[PDB]
């Protein structure tokens, strides 16, 4: 049994641990009772996406539906919103490295407090593609920074520390194998670039700020493609680094919404976009069903 | 008249601009009609905080209440949520530098498209204090990074570019003058440190990861205090940098919830916390009333 670890000798010395952004705590809640049975954590941007994911889990796998307390609705608050369906826990993380990092610190502590074991964690979401068809599901093999390097640079106090961004190889391979079973479901494995800015950080020409030319954009993106990058998003490096440090097996599965070699703004009918957006959760549902069979 | 500027020669060349994360666009909406009258933009973390701020604006200043479309509620989505009351626009930004940066790119473009002028923008929120009483409202004079330097480091394509984090001096002074009118309202001007991580980035001992000692935490925080830092949050440097680049007059006003020299977790009664949390909006309401008188 692979228990979820923390890397913090102070944590066990505390009288109580308050997970402020989850609205949970070790004294206020029975965390082993509430979460000890979690085997799969799926994380994504918005409360609504993740609530919908949990409902999909109910419908696809027949797990007990996530309970709703109507006098404490999480959506709209400063908390990360959780929706549990049997052994699957869906959690929102907002946008960007700092936002997901707060959620991950508190989630990893939660799984540790609950004495969970053999947990798989998977990020689902959207991304920009490079040189691949819009609607393609990319399974990340390695997450890279803006310089196409597999690293996450932490600032700890006033010191810079570099961490590796390795994602579980067997898991990425298993997800790719699952994808083969799904018809009309274009999938590939490739590197994923994670940036701190959506606009200039991704070579966009449509921000409030653009200090470079179209030619420089395309050169950057073509070099990224040569390095093996196939999509671009905003959470994968810190996700890979933290999950890796705490011995959790992690994967990233994102659909592309456009080919960035061609444009910066989406030009898809609404119904097609809806179709693309549900593709990662479809793969994850196949995966979980296979694991549990 | 000081119009809101962008720094992007490509923007005017586009047929249409889609502000995806605001759910607005130049073709789908009449942006000058909808927003040309905006003079004050207040930004903060959550949809609920900002909706409440807008209601407070209605009650305090008598501006028309923000309209609610019940078939398209923003809270819970991947969008930044807007609540307009007369010349005041309240907008949510989520947590952290990347999250606020996406909102700022689209907001600055919005104000430009709407031909707004003479706009003041103010971030309100919470923070950790250093060596000052919990509940203190800190008006930022300068925003600094984890190294106590007034800089914001952008990664543009694969290049690092440093930007200044100057906030409008006259504005910070005017807000401080307004605060003097409010009884039972502890306020100070000081530097604000902005970090990419809430836990190790702020010297916390309670994260899933803690790679340093209590002694090192306290030394870091004491050096920050010596530099002039009085509070710690997660958006001020990119906010100051972008607003500055686009010639918008900006300020940051955050209340402290704890003294980080003493603890990492909040220990306040709920009712006291509620009291503290509303302090920045109280100052902003005084400020706006004065400007409009
Ligand atoms: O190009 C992208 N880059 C990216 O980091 N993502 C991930 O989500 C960021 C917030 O929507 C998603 C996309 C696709 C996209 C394109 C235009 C508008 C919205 C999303
Ligand atoms: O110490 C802090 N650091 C900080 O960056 N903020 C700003 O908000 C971050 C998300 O809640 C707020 C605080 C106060 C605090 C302390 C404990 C829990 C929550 C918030
Ligand atoms: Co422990
Ligand atoms: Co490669
Ligand atoms: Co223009
Ligand atoms: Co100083
Ligand atoms: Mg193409
Ligand atoms: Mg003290």
């Amino acid at each position: 049994k692979r228990f979820v670890h923390v890397k913090n000798p102070y944590l066990d010395l505390m009288d109580e641990d308050i997970l402020y952004h989850l609205d949970l705590g070790t004294k206020t809640h029975n965390l082993p009772a509430m979460f000890g049975d979690v085997k799969f954590v799926c994380v994504g941007g918005s409360p609504n996406r993740m609530k919908a994911f949990a409902l999909f889990m109910h419908k696809e796998l027949g797990f007990e539906e996530a309970e709703e307390d109507i006098k404490d609705i999480c959506a709209g608050t400063d908390r990360y919103c959780m929706y549990k369906t049997g052994p699957v826990l869906a959690i929102s993380h907002g946008m960007g490295i700092p936002s997901i990092s707060i959620m991950l610190h508190e989630l990893i502590k939660l799984l540790h407090h609950a004495r969970c074991c053999d947990v798989t964690i998977i990020r689902i979401g959207t991304s920009g593609g490079i040189g691949i068809a819009p609607g393609t599901v990319v399974i990340t093999d390695i997450a890279v920074d803006s310089f196409f390097k597999p690293r996450f640079e932490q600032v700890i106090l006033d010191n810079i520390v570099t961490r590796s961004t390795e994602l579980d190889k067997e898991l990425s391979e298993e997800l790719f194998n699952c994808s083969k079973e799904i018809p009309n479901f274009p999938t590939l494995v490739g590197h994923t670039m994670c940036t701190y800015d959506f606009y200039e950080g991704q070579g966009r020409l449509d921000g409030a700020l653009c200090s470079f030319s179209r030619e420089k954009k395309l050169d950057y993106l073509k070099r990224a493609f040569k390095a093996g990058v196939r999509n671009i998003e905003m959470e994968s490096t810190v996700f890979a680094a933290m999950c890796g440090l705490c011995g959790l097996k992690a994967a990233v599965v994102c659909v592309t919404l456009l080919d960035r070699l061609d444009c910066d703004q989406i030009n898809l009918p609404h119904d097609v976009l809806v179709e693309y957006q549900q593709r990662p959760q479809l793969l994850i549902s196949n995966f979980i069903r296979r694991r549990l069979g």
